[PDB]
Order: structure tokens, then C-alpha cells, then sequence
């Protein structure tokens, strides 16, 4: 069926680089074992994301999966070349704004399309973020904290806390949309700054945001916008799209040429 390369990453479990033997296909390997899975759907939650998610180049593609005694094996997409967003910033330091409005639209589009099916991402980071370098296109990776989308109140949350927002740290309490564009705006800053801006609790309760690189003023007021304390003063998906710093956004193809070739 398939042959096993490197390991690509190890943590929400392990991901291996492999080929499909019937077409050469390149793909990715993903083993989770059971006893760490604390929700299920019977498949884990994350299986159930994905195959709601389905179709569009922004999210990552669930080609198969298997039952094992005490792990399940998930067979995603792998671009080719593909490198992730933190290795891209880590390696290039603060990005362009031009570039940084390319991604995040792309990664907007992408967010848009889990919440249209139901579903919410709860780990959107540089890291759950792939680059198909050629083609210049974003993929959204690593659904295995994410949740069936509600309208009412989370009071669970197994994603990374530095991109969490302060009414979870405050209270244990946060609702998806508003929740995501917090992050969301951690991420923007992380594209812009080449770091994130909050490292401890007390950081993220206060909200006070500092550039420690030329950032441009619309910029700076999308990324306050979505780091807004209170969850209702944060923007919508379309007042985000519908802000002057993300007007005439690069194709995906265009930006590869200009900022990846
Ligand atoms: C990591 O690189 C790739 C990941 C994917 C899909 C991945 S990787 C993932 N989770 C992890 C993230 C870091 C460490 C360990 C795990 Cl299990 N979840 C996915 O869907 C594809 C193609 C790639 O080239």
C-alpha cells in the first residue's frame, strides 16, 4: 500500500513522509495512539474533521486511514517541495507585508471553509500551517485539537496556549469564531514581527500589543483589532477580509514567483 519514508515530526503524535506504491503519490504518514485520543466520533474526532473538510487546496486532505490494535494511521497529502510556515519565518525572519497579506488571506480562506463545515481548527499556528512552495498555496494541517463547530460555549481546550485568547485563561470559557480570530491575530503578528507577541499569561490577560519591527499603521490596526480583550469587539471573518491592510491581495501563483522562486 504505501512506503514508509523519514519521520517528518513527532509529537500530537508522530507523521512520517511516504509514497503511495499505486501511483508514486507522495503523502504523509500520521500515527496516533489510542490511549491519548479523548475524543471520538467510532474514529477519533480528527478523522471526523477532516472528512467533513474534504473537497479546496486550502485545508489538508484526508486520502485514507486505518485501524490499528492501539493506534490509528492517517493518510494525509504532502506537497512537494513543502516547508511550514515556522520553519519559513524561522529561516527568513519577519516577512514582507505583500507576502504576509498573501498567507493570511490564504489561511482566512482555509479557516473559512472548516467553520462552513462545521468545523473548528483550535491549533491555528506557524506550525499547523504548510506552504506548497511551487504553487505558492497554503495548507491548514493537524485537526487532532480541533472540535465540531457550536454556537454556544467551550470549556474544554487542547491547543497551544500562546495562540489562545484571555477569556480562556481567565475563565476556562471561550466561543469558536471569536476564539480563532484571536489567534488568528497572534499569527498576523507572528507573519509581520517573526515572532509571536505574548509569551506568559499575564502577556496575553493584558493585550498590550508592542511592534518590535516597521509594521505599517493598517496593519498594526488589524492585528489590535483581533486582539481585542473583549471577545465581541473582535472582528468577523468578513470584516477582517474587508480591512484596507488586506485590499489587493496576490494570487497564490504570483506571490510563489515574487516571494518563494
Ligand atoms: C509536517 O510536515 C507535513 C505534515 C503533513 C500533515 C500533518 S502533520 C500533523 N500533526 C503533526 C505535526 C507535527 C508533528 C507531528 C504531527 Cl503528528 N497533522 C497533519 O495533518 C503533511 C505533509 C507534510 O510535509
Amino acid at each position: 500500500q504505501y512506503q514508509v519514508g523519514p519521520l517528518l515530526g513527532s509529537g500530537f503524535g508522530s507523521v512520517y513522509s511516504g509514497i503511495r506504491v499505486s501511483d508514486n503519490l507522495p503523502v504523509a504518514i500520521k500515527h496516533v495512539e489510542k490511549d491519548r485520543i479523548s475524543d471520538w466520533g467510532r474514529v477519533p474526532m480528527e478523522v471526523v474533521l477532516l472528512k467533513k473538510v474534504s473537497s479546496f487546496s486550502g485545508v489538508i486532505r484526508l486520502l485514507d486511514w486505518f485501524e490499528r490494535p492501539d493506534s490509528f494511521v492517517l493518510i494525509l497529502e504532502r506537497p512537494e517541495p513543502v516547508q511550514d510556515l515556522f520553519d519559513f519565518i524561522t529561516e527568513r525572519g519577519a516577512l514582507q507585508e505583500e507576502l504576509a497579506r498573501s498567507f493570511f488571506w490564504q489561511v482566512l480562506e482555509a479557516v473559512r471553509h472548516c467553520h462552513n463545515c462545521g468545523v473548528l481548527h483550535r491549533d491555528i499556528k506557524d506550525e499547523n500551517i504548510l506552504i506548497d512552495l511551487n504553487r505558492g498555496e497554503l495548507k491548514l494541517i493537524d485537526f487532532g485539537s480541533g472540535a465540531l463547530l457550536k454556537d454556544t460555549v467551550y470549556t474544554d481546550f487542547d491547543g497551544t496556549r500562546v495562540y489562545s485568547p484571555p477569556e480562556w485563561i481567565r475563565y476556562h470559557r471561550y466561543h469558536g469564531r471569536s476564539a480563532a480570530v484571536w489567534s488568528l491575530g497572534i499569527l498576523l503578528y507572528d507573519m509581520v514581527c517573526g515572532d509571536i507577541p505574548f509569551e506568559h499569561d499575564e502577556e496575553i490577560i493584558r493585550g498590550q500589543v508592542f511592534f518590535r519591527q516597521r509594521v505599517s499603521s493598517e496593519c498594526q490596526h488589524l492585528i489590535r483589532w483581533c486582539l481585542a480583550l473583549r471577545p465581541s469587539d473582535r472582528p468577523t471573518f468578513e470584516e477582517i477580509q474587508n480591512h484596507p491592510w488586506m485590499q489587493d491581495v496576490l494570487l497564490p501563483q504570483e506571490t510563489a514567483e515574487i516571494h518563494l522562486h
